[PDB]
């Protein structure tokens, strides 16, 4: 994959499974144009976002929904998505991962960058 | 302060000093509307970016100039800022420290929400 | 402070309150001796550790305690501590400052080193 | 596996390859018994630590060797290994995945827990 992306449950200790994941390029206009989309499995991962061709150099959001995720915790977080900007493909093409490790109040996040 | 950011370099273990710090509020059109900016004193930290009557409900982002701050370990990172989206108060005020580690590629980052 | 601790809650975005830390260096038969305890403040800081020359050159570890603590959440965590080993002071006095943001099965520490 | 160790650059945006991983399982005297080792491959993995017998119920520490690591940049971190300590598989069996982000002054980790 040109893209994964990879959400993991810190509070539970266990992959984010079938959570939203939205992924913007910045547009001409400066805004965040729709890129590619898709839910996690059962392993926390999102892999067939896009192609090599597709993933051109740009700036992109990953934008991760995180909304109701932790309600059955009963806290709602300080935001309703997770996101992660990265700047890329600004030397060739690379592969990107996008690992989150995700809780309610704090996230860290890191991008793997391969080729 | 109704907001504080502090923002440490997890690479050199250090406050990260002098790094600018733009603070942004969801506008009614989905643009960022420009909110408070600074740059961080010798012990990382942002101080005295708002007032609590300034710091009305709304989506706020807060974006770390991170460009060339690891220039000198010869490393480009993952993006040009580091950014924490988080979503104020409603209800009853609050006060906010957004806390940020800070590698080029890797950040961890906590919403502190108090009162 | 030659030592400061501080712990953040990452679940409930607020500091951990009244949370026990032990610190311990290694001792000449290579176990953990106790060398500093106390409890962290309403702002999640633990001050007042030890002396700048009580605190020589070694490896110590921090020990926060983490086993009751998400009780109220319903989850037991991956340990009954969050613990952090540094290696101190390879010249004379430094300050270290350790920053623990937690959750039941992630955490993120910081070790800011400061002269 | 019973047990993976997945280790992160989080300076260079890559997997940690080639660097070495020490378990240990508490024992009765309070000491730390030597239980598995090995180094991480080109994705940051190390897999076959154990087997799931092998893998008894106790306190577990896993002391990723730091040390050198970051020596290319020109800086000596927090500690020679980072540590990761978590109390291992109540309830019958689960498999762990202990994931540490790296960087010299700090790191992230997470234990993954699930039941197969
Ligand atoms: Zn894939
Ligand atoms: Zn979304
Ligand atoms: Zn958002
Ligand atoms: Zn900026
Ligand atoms: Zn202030
Ligand atoms: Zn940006
Ligand atoms: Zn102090
Ligand atoms: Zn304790
Ligand atoms: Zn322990
Ligand atoms: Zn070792
Ligand atoms: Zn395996
Ligand atoms: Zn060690």
């Amino acid at each position: 994959c040109p893209l994964m992306v990879k959400v993991l449950d810190a509070v539970r200790g266990s992959p984010a499974i079938n959570v939203a994941v939205h992924v913007f390029r910045k547009a001409a206009d400066d805004t965040w144009e729709p890129f590619a989309s898709g839910k996690t499995s059962e392993s926390g991962e999102l892999h067939g976002l896009t192609t090599e061709e597709e993933f051109v150099e740009g700036i992109y959001k990953v934008e991760i929904d995180t909304k109701s995720y932790w309600k059955a915790l009963g806290i709602s977080p300080m935001h309703e998505h997770a996101e992660v900007v990265f700047t890329a493909n600004d030397s060739g093409p690379r592969r990107y991962t996008i690992a989150a490790m995700l809780s309610p109040y704090s996230y860290s996040t890191t991008a793997v960058v391969t080729n």
